[PDB]
Parts: C-alpha cells; structure tokens; sequence
C-alpha cells in the first residue's frame, strides 16, 4: 500500500501511477518477467515516509512489507514497516533497500507523516515483488 503519486513500472517499461493501477494490470517484477495486479484497495491515513539516500522517499502504510537486505554477504529479509519502525536504530542500520539492475541502499530515516494522505494498494502474483519507477523492489 503506497502513497498516491508513486510511479511503478508496467510490464513494458513505461510508468503508471499506483492510484491508476486497476484489476489485471501488468506490472514489472524484479526478474524482468510480468506481474498481474489484483484486489485493488484505496484508503486515506497518516503514512510512513522512508528517507533513503539518493533515491526518492518511499511513502507507504504501517502494514506495508519491505523487502530488505541485512548484514552478516547480505541475507534477504521481509519485514513490515511497523516492526522496522520499532527496531532499534543500530539494528535498523544493518538493513538495506535494494533495486534490480544488485545495488544496495541505506535506510537513513523513517518517520510518520504529520497529515493523512490518500494511498492505493494491490496484491501481485508470483514472487509478489514488483518494481518502482527507479527499479526499487517493492512487496505486496
């Protein structure tokens, strides 16, 4: 469940707003093969902004699942936004967002927004992973 305005990659490569994703739309997965979106949902609530370096922030709901990498090379970890929020900061520093091109990105901040915001979400088939416009790997 992402903030409205987030741009995802379609199966061809072109962009699409997350609020415009409809039932059966073809998104792009991290392995290059296609993805089918279903069970579109909308809402409005105070979201979490994840500030990473270089890349545009990731604004999502508290129950959103992050696909991250953890140190000690790296191991693949899926963790919800709430649990990651409650993690100690020295533990949070061991996690990395990642994109498909094998680039790692440090999570530098994560905070609750001041005002509510419209958000859209869906579910994805296969490995249930899809790609943001900047090729950031996102989960259901």
């Amino acid at each position: 469940c992402l903030q409205n305005g987030t741009r995802l990659l379609r199966a061809d490569g072109s962009e699409i707003l997350v609020e415009d994703v409809q039932e059966g739309d073809q998104l792009l997965g991290p392995d290059g093969t296609s993805r089918t979106a279903s069970k579109i949902v909308r809402g409005e609530e105070r979201l979490y902004r994840i500030k990473a370096d270089e890349l545009e922030d990731l604004v999502c709901t508290h129950n959103h699942i992050l696909s991250l990498y953890k140190e000690r090379s790296y191991e693949r970890v899926d963790i919800t936004v709430d649990d990651f929020v409650r993690l100690p900061q020295q533990e949070q520093q061991k996690y990395r967002l990642f994109r498909s091109t094998a680039t790692l990105l440090h999570i530098m901040s994560i905070d609750l927004e001041e005002k509510p915001t419209k958000w859209s979400g869906f579910v994805v088939d296969k490995d249930s992973l899809y790609l943001r416009h900047d090729y950031l790997v996102l989960h259901n």
